């Protein structure tokens, strides 16, 4: 952000700040399961009213509804009572994000006035895409947001791999990186710059067709790579031609497995994939459980939702050869008892690796979850807000959201 205007050189007295964040908190039976993305806000907005904002509108999204409204399934409702406790202020939460209404209660807010706006993804305008976009509709959009403050702040470190609509379109004259894009931004330049060596990236979770993109640049960076979780069944299918039942499997992804495996032998990148798992019958938390092996394959109609024993073992094998880590995705769906041993045992690992020295880098919405769930927060090198995002500044990009900030 050295070039880039930040919050800490933007006068806020007398101004409305429109801020985006990352709110995209992780959920299980309706509640939050972690506050990390929110708290992670709180310096960001205390600093705005300590210095005289008028008001700080807050606007983020929630999971991926498609820019239809679905305010039973992602309404960003329970994040307000949330921040509230967390600010120790109270907070306006909003039903829309735009227009008239929205408007209206963020023209002229009482002083000190701290406002949530609901799910921007309710409106196919902030992705661009549902659910096909249309580009008067989304300069609009874009319009009635930058209307809500005086001057714009972006601190959505976890969305700033996203060239959305509150991301990149706000138009305001100033508009500055807040004091987390700050503090991760700097973090990872620091850590990037020359890793120790091997440098190992764990690739987990789901979000395949988005993950499974990143790897071909990533295999410029790193000296080895973990590829497990959901992503893990892509590249078993057109490797070993696994049976894989109903697990995650990507379409286009498949297309380039071979191209990445050839690219990873090139460059001396020893890739890990998984060769047991804990197989489901069904997504859910109760599904009758199996275990599977590559040779094996998964039976039809059954998915693999974490690895098995043999697979922890090589990914062990690999933390222990590691110096330096990032890791993005879960090994399983460690949200589930089921699901989880996987997951556990290799953060058992990384804990040990960074007893021992080893830089360790944990990131996501989700895989920060995993560190508060076993409470490894601070046995870890770095816990990040961004998955994505961090992933995007591993491959040696520049993310859109800081891109779109104001010039010094
Ligand atoms: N084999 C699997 N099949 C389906 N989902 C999985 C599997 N392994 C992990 N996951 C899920 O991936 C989800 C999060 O992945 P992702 O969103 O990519 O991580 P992050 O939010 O840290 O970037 C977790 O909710 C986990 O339940
Ligand atoms: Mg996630």
């Amino acid at each position: 952000l050295s070039n880039k205007l930040t919050l800490d050189k933007l006068d806020v007295k007398g101004k409305r700040v429109v801020m985006r964040v990352d709110f995209n908190v992780p959920m299980k039976n309706n509640q939050i399961t972690n506050n990390q993305r929110i708290k992670a806000a709180v310096p960001s907005i205390k600093f705005c009213l300590d210095n005289g904002a008028k008001s700080v509108v807050l606007m983020s999204h929630l999971g991926r509804p498609d820019g239809v409204p679905m305010p039973d399934k992602y309404s960003l409702e329970p994040v307000a009572v949330e921040l509230k406790s967390l600010l120790g202020k109270d907070v306006l939460f909003l039903k829309d994000c735009v227009g008239p209404e929205v408007e209206k209660a963020c023209a002229n807010p009482a002083a000190g006035s701290v406002i949530l706006l609901e799910n921007l993804r309710f409106h196919v305008e902030e992705e661009g895409k549902g659910k096909k976009a249309e580009p008067a509709k989304i300069e609009a959009f874009r319009a009635s947001l930058s209307k809500l403050g005086d001057v714009y702040v972006n601190d959505a470190f976890g969305t700033a791999h996203r060239a959305h609509s509150s991301m990149v379109g706000v138009n305001l004259p100033q508009k500055a990186g807040g004091f987390l894009m700050k503090k991760e931004l700097n973090y990872f330049a620091k850590a990037l710059e020359s890793p120790e060596r091997p440098f190992l990236a764990i690739l987990g979770g789901a979000k395949v067709a988005d993950k499974i993109q990143l790897i071909n640049n990533m295999l410029d960076k790193v000296n080895e790579m973990i590829i497990g979780g959901g992503m893990a069944f892509t590249f078993l299918k057109v490797l070993n031609n696994m049976e894989i039942g109903t697990s995650l499997f990507d379409e286009e992804g498949a297309k380039i497995v071979k191209d990445l495996m050839s690219k990873a032998e090139k460059n001396g990148v020893k890739i890990t994939l998984p060769v047991d798992f804990v197989t489901a019958d069904k997504f859910d938390e109760n599904a009758k459980t199996g275990q599977a092996t590559v040779a094996s394959g998964i039976p039809a109609g059954w998915m693999g939702l974490d690895c098995g024993p043999e697979s922890s073992k090589k990914y062990a094998e690999a933390v222990t050869r590691a110096k330096q880590i990032v890791w993005n995705g879960p090994v399983g769906v460690f949200e589930w008892e089921a699901f989880a041993r996987g997951t556990k045992a290799l953060m058992d690992e990384v804990v040990k690796a960074t007893s021992r020295g080893c830089i360790t880098i944990i990131g996501g919405g989700d895989t920060a979850t995993c560190c508060a769930k076993w409470n490894t927060e601070d046995k870890v090198s770095h816990v990040s807000t961004g998955g994505g995002a961090s992933l995007e500044l591993l491959e040696g990009k520049v993310l859109p959201g800081v891109d779109a900030l104001s010039n010094i």
